[PDB]
Parts: C-alpha cells; structure tokens; sequence
C-alpha cells in the first residue's frame, strides 16, 4: 500500500541490536542517496534521525546507522534502550520532485516474553444469515509484542474492502488481543470455495480458512 | 531539535471550518516554502495531506488548504467530516539539512451523532473444538462513542469468569469496533442450552443468544 515497504515489526531485548528494511524501486531508493529515517513515539511528534541514507542530526547519537545496497536502505539501532521502542518511517526522493514514504516499523523494546498469538476464524453465524450479513470474524488473542498485520483472501485472491482490525489492546492477562472482521454478504460467502485471515506476528505468519456449510 | 509551535487543540462542528496555526523562524517555515502537514489518526500512520506550502497530494480532498505568511503556516481544513476529527502535524527544512516538526494540534469534530451498536455473536467453529476449544465471540460495531459493557450469560445465570473485552477502537467509518470473547471448554459449551452476550451501550442493552448447533 505504501510506495517504499518496510517490514510492519521488529524486536529486541535491551541491548540488543535491530535491522530494518525500507524497500523501493531503482528510480527511488537506488536512484539517489536521500533516504531519511524518522522516528514517532505515539501520539508525539516525530524526529528526524538519518538523512542522506546516512547522516545523523545533530543529538541522534551514533547507536543509530544508515546504509543502503541497491534499491533497500537499512536502518541499525545498536544498544537497544527503552526510548527507542517507537515507530520509524523511511522516505526516499522519487524520480522527480516527488518524495516517497514507507508504511512504518513498530520497534518493540521487549517488555515482556514474546508470545504468538491464538487466532481463530469464525465462519457467519445463523442469526445474521438470515438478516443478511455474513460477518467473518479472526480473533486474535494472547500476544506479544502488541503489534499484528491481519490479511484476507477471498480463495487465494487478496481483498481489501470490507475489512476491519481493531488496535490491539491489552487484557487482563497482560497480553494483546484484537479482532479482524469482514464483512461480507451472503452471496458473496456462499460463491467462493473459501476465506482465509492471514495474520502475522513477529516476522511469522498464520493462515486460518472457512468454507460455506449446508447446515 | 527545537520545535515549530502548534496549538495543542482545535475543534469544530461539521460542515464547519477550521484553521490551525505552525509558526516558525526566518530560518525555517519563513525561509522557504518547504511547509508539509500531516494528518495522522491514533494509532495509525500519517498521511502527508499538504506539501510546499499549499500542494496537495493525489487523492487529498481540496477541502484541505495551505498557506503561509511571514513565520506562520496555516492549514484550513473547510466542510468538516467525522474523519478528519485527528492529530495534525506540521514540518519545514531549515538550514544544516535540518527537519523541523511542530508538537501537533489535535483537530475534534465536534457533535458527531451517536450511534447504537452492532452485535454479532458467534459460536465455536468446528476448527477449535476440533482442537478441544471452545471460544464464542460477540462483535461489537458502529457504535459512538466509543464507550460500552458487555455481561455474558450462561443459560440465565451470569458468566463471572473467562470473559475478555478489547478496547473499542475507531474504524473507518469513523464508528468504534470492539470484541468480546469467552474462552470456554467444549464440555461447558455443551452442557448448557444457550450463552448469551449482553452489551450496553449508552444505557441501553443489545442481547444475543447462540445455542450448540444441530447440524452434522
Ligand atoms: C506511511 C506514510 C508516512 C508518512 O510519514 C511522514 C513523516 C514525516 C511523519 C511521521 C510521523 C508522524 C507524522 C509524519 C507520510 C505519508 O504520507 N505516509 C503515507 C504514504 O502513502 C503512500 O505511500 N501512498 C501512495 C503514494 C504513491 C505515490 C506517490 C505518493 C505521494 C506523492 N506525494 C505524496 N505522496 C503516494
């Protein structure tokens, strides 16, 4: 969705270092040595960090890294501390004038173990079959770190309308949890071989599927 | 480091306009025209909705306009919607190939109607009891605001444990989104007639029932 792509997570423990990727094109990322990094802890400002794929403002101390190999630039946080855990954006000049920005990594500071999560796939219900909606719904529940990216396929086919995820929140067991529904008709469920929800977590992916039933 | 000053809130009706204020130095927003803004919804990533001063974007509606004066940028966001009710940031270049970020306004739209709940309830699929589970999920969506509570039930009597409720969060259609889910074993999923989701909203109450199924 974004012009320049970034894995959508990374992790470590304090101390520890993290690589991520931006991905582009060769008339962005591989045309030219102005890629920026930026760093945004939620609900604040952001910062610039890197500049010209490599260069540090003045502050940003030298735990932050940038380099660039063909069309994928990479930022490096050595030394992991806990105002690092924040989100970071990459940009890059396109071919003319035209600045490109990629979709952001959530960098977790490990707070606690890492758990993958449950995730369950839920088929429409009788009740709103017969009101004519065929909701599907992928629960999503008991993980670590809090940050997920959810997709649908409609049999193999991506589909992006009709869906909806939830920010994962907190629950009582002190993990995350979150809800992706798609909201189908009923013909619309009843004509395809399949649905599945996709759901991926610390760099790993799950997949559940659903078919139509007679009864 | 030092940052470009923003109002911290702003508001307004819908359908009514808004402007909202970035004032720099002569070394930055009034050194050239290199003005961006940001619109940024909670928890979600921004969107570059202004660029040079007063240039828009593909897909930027021109209810969104920039301008600039001396050290202060202006963005006016006419025909206010529910979905530009956000966090909105300005940036400018400086010198020393320095960026500049202002500390965000946060844009409400104010008076936007409320709205009751959506409840779906969905009973275990085949795959997890299939795997000795047993969860049933109530869907909660296209309430405003973004407020509930949710009471299960088993046959009757209320359920008083293994119950977890999300956090409402705000979907694209600018109504909030929340699930409830109780982790129950097959054995009690099957020894009862019926669960019951129970979600309030507003003073008012949506209640849905599912029963073990009678299909194979
Ligand atoms: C993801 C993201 C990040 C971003 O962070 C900025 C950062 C300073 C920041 C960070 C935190 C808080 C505030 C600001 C800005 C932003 O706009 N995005 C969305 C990117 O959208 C696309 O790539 N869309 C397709 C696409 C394709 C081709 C051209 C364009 C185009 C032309 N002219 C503008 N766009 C767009």
């Amino acid at each position: 969705q974004s012009a320049l792509t970034q894995p959508p997570s990374a992790s470590g423990s304090p101390g520890q270092s993290v690589t991520i990727s931006c991905t582009g094109t060769s008339s962005d990322v591989g045309g030219s040595d102005s890629v920026s990094w930026y760093q945004q802890h939620p609900g604040k400002a952001p910062k610039l960090i890197i500049y010209e794929v490599s260069q540090r403002p003045s502050g940003v101390p030298n735990r932050f890294s940038g380099s660039k190999s063909g069309n994928t630039a990479s930022l490096t946080v050595s030394g992991l501390q806990a105002e690092d855990d924040a989100d970071y954006y990459c940009s890059s000049y396109g071919g003319d004038n035209n600045l490109f920005f990629g979709g952001g990594t959530k960098v977790t500071v490990l707070g606690q173990p890492k758990a993958a999560p449950s995730v369950t796939l839920f088929p429409p219900s009788s009740e709103e079959l017969q009101a004519n909606k065929a909701t599907l719904v992928c629960l999503i529940s008991d993980f670590y770190p809090g940050a997920v990216t959810v997709a649908w396929k409609a049999d193999s086919s991506p589909v992006k309308a009709g869906v909806e995820t939830t920010t994962p929140s907190k629950q009582s067991n002190n993990k995350y949890a979150a809800s992706s529904y798609l909201s189908l008709t009923p013909e619309q469920w009843k004509s395809h071989r399949s649905y599945s929800c996709q759901v991926t977590h610390e760099g790993s992916t799950v997949e559940k599927t659903v078919a139509p039933t007679e009864c």
